[PDB]
């Protein structure tokens, strides 16, 4: 079952009653589709570190009176045997007619992050969150939590610049903190399985941005979950001035924002190949978009791509913006669902799709105007669905599910309001998605590293370090722990995800060998460098860039057992 290809969406509670995002209630979602829905999302309670709902009155109270509840084309009415109305009760409901499609609260997001921080300042505070995640799971018939803090690095000024006054008093810890949050609550949620004869999930949707991940020190938390969520998306947007992808796939020499930088970072390959260091393919699902970013008036750059702008598009290229002050005045961002870019070049023949072969995704470019948006298309989804198939990928998640496109009931020929085009929400590419990943078959299981099938030797290898952008000087510090000293002239070897380069070892000699998603580095010592036996001989040197772990760890062709 847990090699089985995922396709996991996330689900918005607040689009139901918003025009820009087509009113997309629960028998909308794509329940033939998917495998996984994330439901978007819960927060943690400031006063008691309870999980607690943002919209309640969306998640348990609204009757939908004023709504259509309908799947195919049958009407679905809310269960009234369960003590609770809203999504949670209409996701119960489906959930009868889709008992495989798992069921999973999202904890965090841009906007929901804040109590974590105040939350993780204890153990007593986290060991009563991760008990209330239990207790909600329960209540609500949920399969498993996601947690999506935005972020626990330290990284100064990263996450929503609301919370600095929270995240940054705390930046040195958070990293720490957040290890222990993920063990705990799969300890808790292991326990409710048994007490319950049912399988509970914990995942979590994590960065896929270098800046943020140099403040990450412990990747150890991935090894607890079921499956680790690259957010491979808002690579580029209307925060800088390069118009560049805002989710491509593969590592692009053009990308102006990372052109000087020993590679191109903001891909979702080179997430891949960071988290590799600690999570087999299988357990690491790709980050795919359904919404847009943009700019106008874009200088240069080749059908605006690799061009500048200091103006994020705006009016009904930005139908998804934020509205700061409640005037009906968007913050300008490009921000659109699929089908609503869509709608515009049903109206628009200037407004015209290109391909990049490069990164692997289309973007829409106004020649006229000079706006540049992202996009997602079939030709994307095959070129992902390809990557996912090429690198033994668990699947992909979706954000969000609304942005998917299928043709609109209430269409009006000419008509230029938000739900009465062509297009409006749909399935059209998650059903695409979910065609493939069923054709490529199960994923297989990675082999274990190699060192554990190696004879056995007494020795300790430890591997830290320090990360100033773009360097990581590295620190293994090797204890002796057999009976006898070891001779200088040893070697140590280590697997370094390709997210980074080996600079240099600051002593002895090394080599470089490619392997898979790594390359193998041998640090071969000096003659001189003696291990007496209870000792311990530190070794340094330099990586570029950064990555979540290293693996496969050797000594004198050995496995380093330690004591
Ligand atoms: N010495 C300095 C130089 O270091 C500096 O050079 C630059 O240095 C950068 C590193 O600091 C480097 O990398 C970039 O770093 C910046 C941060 O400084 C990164 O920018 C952030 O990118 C995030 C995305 O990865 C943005 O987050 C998104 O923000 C949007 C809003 O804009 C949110 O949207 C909301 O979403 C929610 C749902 O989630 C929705 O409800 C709302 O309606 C939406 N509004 C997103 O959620 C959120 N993820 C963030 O805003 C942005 N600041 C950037 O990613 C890194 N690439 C640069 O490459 C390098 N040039 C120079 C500068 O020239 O200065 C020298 O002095
Ligand atoms: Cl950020």
């Amino acid at each position: 079952s847990e090699l089985n290809r995922k396709l996991v969406g996330y689900f918005p509670e607040w689009a139901y009653s918003s025009e820009a995002q087509g009113y997309f209630n629960v028998t909308d979602l794509q329940w033939d589709s998917l495998t996984h829905i994330q439901y978007s999302f819960a927060m943690v309670d400031p006063s008691t570190n309870k999980i607690t709902l943002s919209n309640k009155h969306a998640a348990i109270e609204e009757d939908f009176s004023e709504f259509d509840l309908n799947y195919n084309g049958k009407k679905i009415e809310l269960d009234p045997s369960l003590p609770y109305k809203g999504h949670f009760n209409v996701l119960q409901t489906m959930k009868k007619n889709y008992p495989d499609v798992s069921l999973l609260i999202s904890v965090g997001g841009w906007t929901g992050t804040r109590c974590f921080y105040t939350m993780i300042d204890t153990d007593n505070r986290i060991n009563t969150f991760a008990d209330s995640c239990v207790d909600f799971i329960r209540k609500y018939g949920f399969d498993g939590v996601d947690i999506d803090f935005e972020y626990p690095s330290s990284t100064s000024q990263s996450g929503n610049p609301d919370d600095f006054d929270l995240s940054e008093p705390r930046r040195t810890k958070l990293n720490e903190r957040y290890n222990i949050l993920i063990k705990t609550l799969r300890e808790k949620i292991d326990m409710a399985s048994k007490e319950d004869g049912k399988e509970y999930l914990l995942t979590a949707a994590v960065t896929a941005s270098p800046w943020v991940l140099g403040g990450i020190s412990d990747n150890t938390y991935a090894k607890y979950l079921d499956f680790l969520s690259i957010m491979s998306y808002d690579y580029h947007g209307g925060w800088n001035e390069y118009v560049e992808h805002l989710a491509g796939i593969y590592p692009n020499k053009e990308d102006r924002e990372t052109v000087t930088q020993i590679m191109p970072t903001l891909c979702m390959d080179w997430a891949y190949r960071y988290y590799r260091g600690v999570l087999p393919a299988e357990k690491i699902l790709m980050g795919i978009p359904y919404y847009t970013r943009g700019w106008e008036n874009v200088q240069g750059g080749i059908n605006g791509l690799h061009g500048s702008s200091k103006t994020p598009a705006s009016g009904k290229y930005n139908i998804l913006g934020d509205d700061l002050n409640n005037d009906g005045v968007l913050e300008p961002a490009g921000a659109n669902p699929l089908w609503h870019v869509l709608n515009l070049m049903e109206q628009d023949p200037n407004l015209k799709v290109y391909w990049d072969e490069i990164s692997k995704v289309p973007y829409v470019w106004q020649n006229d105007k000079k706006v540049f948006v992202s996009f997602e298309n079939e030709k994307s989804i095959d070129a992902r669905l390809e990557y996912i198939q090429n690198k033994n990928l668990g699947g992909a998640l979706i954000w969000v599910m609304n942005g998917d496109y299928g043709l609109n009931p209430n269409y009006v020929e000419g008509s230029n309001k938000i739900n009465e085009g062509k297009y409006t929400f749909g399935d059209t590419l998650t059903k695409r998605l979910s065609q493939g990943l069923k054709k490529m078959g199960v994923c297989n299981k990675t082999p274990d590293d190699l060192n554990i099938s190696l004879e056995p030797i007494n020795v300790d290898v430890k591997f830290n370090g320090k990360y100033d952008h773009p360097n990581y000087t590295y620190s293994i510090d090797i204890t002796n722990y057999t009976d006898k000293e070891i001779k200088g002239g040893w070697n140590v070897s280590f697997d370094l995800p390709k997210s980074a380069v080996f600079k240099s070892s600051w002593g002895g000699t090394y080599s470089v060998t490619d392997n898979g998603d790594f390359n193998t580095i041998t640090l071969t010592s000096g003659a001189w460098q003696n291990i007496a036996p209870n000792s311990t001989i530190t070794v340094q040197g330099m990586i570029g860039l950064c990555f979540s772990g290293i693996r496969n760890v050797t000594f004198n062709g050995m496995n380093p057992i330690g004591n």
